[PDB]
Parts: C-alpha cells; structure tokens; sequence
C-alpha cells in the first residue's frame, strides 16, 4: 500500500468505457469494481483506491451517479484521475509452515479465525477483515475453494491485503455475487 497520492491517465477504449464502478464513502469516492482487460485495469486501479480528483475537479461529497455521469460526460482522449492508494486496506506478509498453512480459517473471504502459533499470529492477522488480495491478485468474488487455491499454489511468502469487514460490505453492495466472480479483475498484473 503506496503512501499518498498519484496521478493515473486513461483513455475510454473503442466502447467508450474505462472498465470501472466507483462508490460513495464517508464523501470520498472509492473503486468498487475494475473490469479485466480495461483501460483501468491496464493504468494500474484496484479495489478500494480513493479518486480525490477527476480532471483536476475533487470527488469530495459526490454520489455514486453524479461520478459515473462526470466520467460519461469527460472527453474520452484523455481522463486524469489522482489517486490515493487503497487507504481502507493494509497488507501482511506471512510465511507457510511445514504442512503449507500460515494459520487461518476464512468464510466467504472474511478471516473468522487465526491459529496458535501460525504466521498468522506471529505477524497480527486480524478477523472480521475480508481478503481483498494475495500477492498482489484481486480475489474478490471468487470461491473460499479457489482463494484456497491461490495460497496453495503460491510460495512460501504470501502476502495478503486486508480490508475490515464492515467497510468491505459497504463498498461492495449494489453489485450481484456472480458479476464479482466473473467480471471483477482477478488478472496477475502485467508488466
């Protein structure tokens, strides 16, 4: 997590779109979804980054509609957004034990247990918080089996980003399970 701010460009694709759903918190403006393959993906937006500008004008106390109409309405060649670092969420870097575990029970992507002695514990996981990445992938929408999955087949350092649960459940609703699973960016990043 980058401290402060930056500046990101983008271009609507052939579509007009830029593969984002922004959200209304605590009058800031907040990504709620980026769309794999879009323009957003590629300049670098995540879930939970905070918009503070749009073309130079501040975000501060916009509604939802009043942001996605903003973007509907910007000249399509060239869009600034400046951007600070995914600021509800935090990241921990754990290594697995022997048996491959860093020691943690999850359900629906909530931590809801932290076991003795884990890397886990050692490094201060926290429950009640809701995956959000595992080194650096988006896994948001996807099943407990395939987030499973994922720590299996990482190495022995795994870094998760966390978000707590009662932020996590206000920036996500208004947005149906399955489209999180599908359509929500699950991409490694590419360079």
């Amino acid at each position: 997590i980058k401290q402060g701010i930056r500046e990101v460009i983008l271009c609507k694709d052939q579509d007009g779109k830029i593969g984002l759903r922004l959200k209304s918190i605590d009058n800031g403006i907040f990504v709620q979804l980026v769309q794999a393959n879009s323009p957003a993906s590629l300049v670098g937006l995540r879930f939970g980054d905070q918009v503070l500008q749009i073309n130079g004008e501040n975000c501060a106390g916009w509604s939802s509609d009043k942001a996605h109409k903003v973007l509907k309405q910007a000249f399509g060649e060239k869009i600034t957004m400046t951007i600070r670092d995914r600021p509800f969420e935090r990241t921990i870097t754990m290594h697995k034990d022997s048996t491959g575990h860093v020691g943690f029970i999850f359900k629906n992507g909530k931590i809801t247990s932290i076991v003795k002695d884990s890397s886990a514990a050692r490094n201060g996981l926290l429950t009640e918080h809701n995956i959000c990445e595992i080194n650096g992938q988006n896994v948001i929408g996807l099943k407990d089996s395939q987030i499973a999955d994922i720590l299996s087949t990482s190495g022995t350092v795994v870094t998760i980003t966390i978000m707590p649960a009662f932020i996590f459940e206000h920036i996500i609703k208004r947005m149906a399970p399955s489209i999180m699973k599908s359509l929500m960016d699950h991409t490694i990043p590419e360079v």
